């Protein structure tokens, strides 16, 4: 007794052969047993048609002879009859079987049926010379002549009106924001029907729902009186906005008096604030629903941004004084490609903040000045102060913000003046476009860009994927060359702008280079995706934008540390091949490298809690960089292009020569030194587990001709179990150079120890939890201990270029370490805060190279407060990228008591920033001046939907309109304290970082106004809160908001100012008229009736209505723009949607959801009909 499908979908019920009918379907089965889906079968005598999926038997035509012909469920062929086909269309039969065309009575009515044969539903036309309107239930004519509207002129005012008015006009009696009134205001009534026996006087603290006396519509107050019955207050109830006003306002009190009861009975109102606020995000106007919620682009994030507008008329206070440039990123930053997706991405999360301001600007170089002086500042130690800055978020700001750093820098620290100024002052950008690089070299390099082309490289070729990989070629860039020519090196000159930044098939130093930073990983790189994948997979959340708990996050941990760590050498959500790529990162010329504490240690749980299972390895790598990396570089692999002939492996040789020694030709240095003898390195590396060489074949390291008949020892080498690593020179297999210089490698090697034994060792593919390839490292034997191979930086003038960085050999002798993870677990104890951590730990950072320490940010998170909206993993994993006082870096509270970050106090910071310089390492500032969280003061902003480059949203009704939003700050906090402090100071030391204009904006910084209080007028807009469109109380009728904050201009429903309210249609000689709840006609303004049709009220206040001979449709610009289009107003005034309507002159035109004019369009239809709308509307 159940259906199964085969292989092929063919579907089988136990076998029933024959007709059948399972489960009261009616299905035919062939003698074989298989189920018709699809076609015509034929069945004793009547012929069926049985559905696609479903096999179930259907109504249907098919074409007899040239005739179509019609066929019900039960097979027999229909006659004076509408029946239908598949697709959904209804045709009507005559008694002869025809289908019948045209103008058709009926049974005493009359259809419309097009050349097809189709009935028309929701088809308005002249029929006969006079309108004819054809239902959309049935297509059966009405002449539409009938109002439909149910609802006659009623007066509201009764014995309870002068009660429930409001007894002020003013902020006293109303709960508002910045004048205006919402959902969810309550108001002090007059009196008070306490208990709900005795009106008596009411008391200041006496405050009520605006929403238990007054609607916005009957639709709203339908919906509140069911909800309010559902909750015991009265038996169960079912309301439409159809039901009579004069029975709801009835309803309503008797609610109102079972509430004074229940607030009698509890002595309390909260449990009615709870009520209201629940039922206000019931409605669509009140939530996220008419906000237009997406999530492509970076909106992904958070579910869609909202621009701010300056609006002076109604939210004066948010004006930006023409001040909100958005996306004036590095390629736009004078707004040249607005127009195109090269505008900047200005809207990322949460409020973001407009830097475009020059008030604005002047604040974050203040906040720079503190960071960069913040030891100084808020310890009075001058050794606990930040050395340099990471720029988070390049692209999403205005670029202004490199400059003013740039400057600001050069101002205080000289470091345009010398490379040991400049790289004592490191400092790194997050610019991920693919044109930043360019600019930022233009600009004179006062911060490194990343080289993503390189990041980009790993990925393909190493990092990501267990099997199709890019070659290692590609490493090579050769297009560099003029015809790829490893032979004669022409540099091509002409080249697409297309290629690594750096070429190092052959870098000897003698071409200018861009300066930059570069990585494998990143806190923002190669983890949160995974990280979240795979408690997707594990079922702990089911969507990437999923609030989880800490507990969530580690359960995920456990499977994701087990996957990293899998002997098998697969990984599902951990990346490939992390050594050798860390092997590549670090011994490349022309790059400061950057190390993520995430390879090193486990992303999550404590801090340095447990080493990954790489660490040896790194750990080895970057003592080795110490000892041996320098001069010049030559990169090449045994391969030629995509594919491989029959004897090339595809293996990548790197090499380094020592420190003056630039060439593979090069014998001695310039300067007489002996350094080099015992430096350089060489790497070999492959991306192919099941690599196996050929007998014949051998692979060579071109160590250099510097380096003739020396001995070399491994450093790292790979094998089937795991990768060895090499301490000291004794323990080490030993292998000599010949007279050219070059390491020898075949299949199979006999090493020799220096000392000891002999070693045997196959150049073979491996495959296990630490490497899918190959991967051996070698260095000369004979090593000092204390050898040291990096540059230290000159204080001469090098370059009068203007330029702050500039890549050489004393830049490249440095390493940035990203020392966090976004995923630690908070602190169990004091101890063991990543800040004090740090700084007993200071030492073994000192000995792996680190020469600055890239800290997480240490601004005070927002945590899980959350005032609407998504909240973002930064700000309830408390990583410090989400924060709400941007001054707070973990001060105590008021009271005394400590108050950490997730990375402890700020003694702790101070502590571990002085440690740092203990060390002769640098603290690198995490600079974050995108945006701020969770401000808690609301404000009134002017708002229309945007995307991330703040261009509106195609089709939204969501342009100015009036939103509260959170955009302002305690004035109490950190920002209070210590916002605009520094300028006056900073203004009569430097005069000139006050007096240079700024490119975006033609103006300077402005420090004439201070920013202690964040507000709207400084922000560019939000994340959507999931408030609402219309959350801010509007009258329908006039399109006016109310208002009570000057007693001259108050707007209030005429209720509650015990005026008669008179609410319904009303018809009149010249037309009908309509008044709005809140006692208003309707004037230039849509207007919808209880049962659901729309109208439009022109200027006069009269509803627009077609007459007979004349035109019905008609043209409309409305106050409300986003509705200004062409209508369909029939006689009765209601308004044409979703359908076809004829003008006067036989024209047809197409009318869409919302009653608007469809042109120059192709548009389809439930039967799957096809039609077209020529410009002029008309359909072809
Ligand atoms: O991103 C740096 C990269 O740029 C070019 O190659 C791009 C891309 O070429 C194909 O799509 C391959 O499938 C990828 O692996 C390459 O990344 C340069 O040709 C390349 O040398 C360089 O690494
Ligand atoms: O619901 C289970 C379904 O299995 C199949 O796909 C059969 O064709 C269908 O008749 C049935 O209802």
């Amino acid at each position: 007794k159940s259906y199964v499908a085969d292989s092929s979908g063919q579907t089988y019920y136990f076998p029933l052969i024959g007709l059948q009918t399972i489960d009261g379907n009616l299905q035919y089965f062939n003698q074989q047993g298989v189920q018709i889906k699809g076609g015509f079968q034929d069945v004793n005598n009547k012929r069926i048609y049985f559905a696609p999926n479903t096999g179930n038997a259907v109504a249907n035509t098919e074409i007899i002879n040239g005739k179509l012909q019609g066929r019900d469920a039960n097979g027999n062929q229909v006659k004076n009859a509408f029946s239908k086909d598949v697709a959904g269309n209804t045709f009507y039969f005559d008694a002869n079987g025809v289908m019948l065309t045209g103008l058709q009575t009926i049974s005493g009515k009359t259809y419309y049926l097009d050349e097809q044969g189709h009935l028309r539903k929701n088809y308005a036309g002249t029929f006969n010379n006079q309108f004819m309107y054809f239902d959309a239930d049935t297509g059966a004519g009405k002449t539409a002549i009938e109002y439909q509207f149910d609802q006659g002129l009623v007066s509201q005012s009764n014995e309870n009106t002068p009660h429930n008015a409001a007894k002020s006009y003013d902020k006293s009696s109303f709960e508002n924001v910045d004048g205006y009134l919402t959902a969810d205001t309550w108001y002090r009534p007059t009196d008070i029907l306490k208990n709900g026996d005795t009106w008596t006087a009411s008391t200041e603290t006496d405050m009520r729902p605006l929403l238990m006396t007054w609607w916005p519509d009957k639709q709203t107050q339908a919906n509140y009186l069911n909800f309010m019955s559902s909750k015991g207050l009265g038996i169960t109830t079912t309301y439409t906005a159809a039901t009579s006003q004069k029975t709801l306002n009835d309803a309503a009190f008797v609610i109102q008096t079972a509430i004074e009861q229940q607030i009698s009975l509890k002595k309390s109102t909260e449990w009615l604030r709870d009520a209201i606020d629940s039922f206000v995000k019931t409605q669509a106007n009140w939530n996220k629903q008419t906000e237009d919620e997406a999530f492509d682009g970076l909106q992904w994030l958070q579910g869609g941004f909202l621009a701010y507008q300056d609006d002076s008329h109604r939210t004066p206070n948010t004006d930006s004084g023409n001040n909100r440039k958005l996306g004036r990123q590095p390629i736009n930053i004078d707004g040249s490609k607005d127009t195109t997706d090269g505008k900047g991405s200005e809207f990322l999360l949460a409020n973001d903040i407009d830097n475009s301001n020059p008030i604005v600007q002047a604040e974050q170089l203040n906040w720079l000045h503190y960071l960069m002086n913040f030891g100084s500042i808020t310890g009075n130690n001058d050794n606990a102060n930040f050395d340099g800055i990471r720029v988070d978020a390049v692209d999403n700001v205005d670029a202004d913000l490199l400059k003013i750093a740039g400057d600001y820098f050069k101002a205080l620290y000289g470091t345009d003046k010398s490379d040991a100024n400049a790289n004592k002052h490191l400092s790194i950008l997050e610019d991920w476009n693919g044109k930043d690089p360019q600019y930022v070299n233009q600009q004179g390099n006062a911060q490194l860009t990343m080289d993503y082309t390189v990041t980009s490289q790993f990925g393909n070729s190493l990092t990501h994927g267990a099997n199709n990989r890019s070659n290692m070629w590609y490493f090579l860039d050769t297009g560099y060359y003029l015809n790829g020519d490893l032979n004669k090196k022409i540099v091509d000159k002409n080249r697409p702008n297309s290629g690594t930044l750096v070429n190092r098939i052959a870098n000897s130093g003698d071409t200018k280079v861009i300066p930059n930073y570069s990585f494998v990983r990143a806190h923002d790189y190669d983890a949160q995706d995974p990280i979240r994948k795979a408690m997707i997979d594990h079922g702990i959340i089911k969507n990437m934008q999923d609030t989880f708990t800490f507990d969530q996050l580690a359960q995920g941990m456990e499977f994701y540390y087990k996957d990293q760590e899998n002997p098998s050498g697969f990984k599902k959500y951990n990346d490939y091949n992390l050594p050798s790529a860390y092997a590549m990162l670090l011994t490349n010329k022309d790059t400061v490298p950057r190390v993520y504490y995430g390879d090193m240690y486990l992303e999550g749980g404590q801090y340095m809690e447990k080493g990954t299972i790489y660490n040896p390895v790194i750990s080895a790598l970057l003592k080795a960089r110490i000892k041996y990396v320098s001069g010049g570089q030559t990169m090449a692999t045994d391969s030629s292009g995509k594919d491989l002939k029959d004897g090339e492996t595809d293996l990548l040789t790197s090499v380094r020569f020592g420190k003056g020694i630039m060439t593979s030709d090069q014998t001695t240095t310039q300067d007489n030194s002996q350094d080099y003898k015992n430096q350089g390195i060489g790497v070999i590396v492959g991306n192919n587990p099941d690599l196996k060489l050929n007998n014949d074949k051998t692979i060579t390291l071109h160590m250099g001709k510097a380096h003739k008949n020396q001995l070399y020892r491994a450093l790292v080498l790979s094998n089937d179990s795991g990768i060895d690593v090499y301490d000291s020179d004794d323990k080490a297999p030993t292998l000599r150079t010949n007279d050219n210089g070059d390491l020898i490698f075949h299949k199979t090697n006999t090493f020799v120890k220096q000392d000891g034994t002999i070693i045997n060792y196959e150049m073979k593919g491996s495959l296990n939890a630490l490497i899918s390839g190959y991967l051996g490292v070698w260095v000369p034997v004979g090593a000092s201990d204390s050898q040291d191979a990096r540059t230290v930086a000159t204080e001469s003038s090098s370059s009068n270029d203007g330029s702050v960085f500039h890549s050489n050999a004393a830049l490249d002798s440095n390493v940035i370490y990203e020392g966090f993870s976004n995923f630690q677990a908070m602190p169990t104890s004091p101890e063991q805060s990543t800040n004090v951590v740090i700084a007993t730990k200071a030492n073994l950072f000192k000995e792996l190279g680190i020469t600055s320490f890239e800290l997480a940010p240490q601004y005070r998170s927002s945590g899980d407060t959350n005032y609407g909206g998504m909240s973002f993993l930064d700000s309830f994993l408390n990583n410090g990228y989400a924060f709400t006082d941007r001054y707070d870096l973990g001060f105590n509270k008021a009271d005394g008591n400590p108050n950490p970050t997730k990375y402890g106090t700020d003694q702790d910071l101070r502590n571990a920033i002085e440690a740092l310089h203990k060390n002769g390492m640098q603290a690198i500032a995490d600079w974050v001046p995108d945006q701020i969280y969770a401000l808690p003061g609301k404000e009134v902003v002017t708002a229309t939907r945007v995307d991330e480059r703040g261009n509106q949203l195609k089709d939204t009704d969501f342009v100015n309109l009036l939103y509260v939003a959170n955009t302002k700050s305690s004035g109490v906090d950190y920002q209070a304290k210590y916002g605009g402090e520094f300028l006056d100071k900073l203004r009569e030391e430097y005069p000139s970082l006050f007096k240079q204009n700024q490119v975006s904006t033609g103006q300077p910084i402005d420090a004439s106004t201070k920013i202690k209080q964040w507000s709207a007028k400084y922000m560019n807009g939000t994340n959507i809160l999931h408030r609402g469109a219309y959350y801010v109380l509007k009258d329908w009728a006039t399109n006016q908001y109310f208002n009570i904050a000057k007693t001259n201009e108050v707007f209030l429903p005429l209720q509650l100012q015990n005026k008669d309210a008179q609410t319904g249609f009303i018809s009149d000689a010249s037309g009908v008229k309509y008044y709005s709840i809140s006692g208003y006609q309707a004037k230039d303004t849509f207007i919808e009736d209880g049962n659901g049709n729309w109208y439009y009220f022109d200027k006069d206040g009269y509803m627009v209505r077609s007459q007979q001979g004349e035109n019905p449709i008609r043209t409309v610009e409305t106050s409300v723009n986003t509705r200004n289009g062409n209508y369909y107003f029939m006689p009765n005034g209601v308004e044409l949607r979703k359908g076809f309507g004829t003008d006067n002159s036989g024209n047809v035109y197409y009318f869409d959801d919302q009653g608007k004019m469809v042109r120059d369009k192709y548009i389809n239809d439930d039967a799957n009909n096809f039609y077209h709308l020529n410009v002029d509307g008309t359909m072809s």
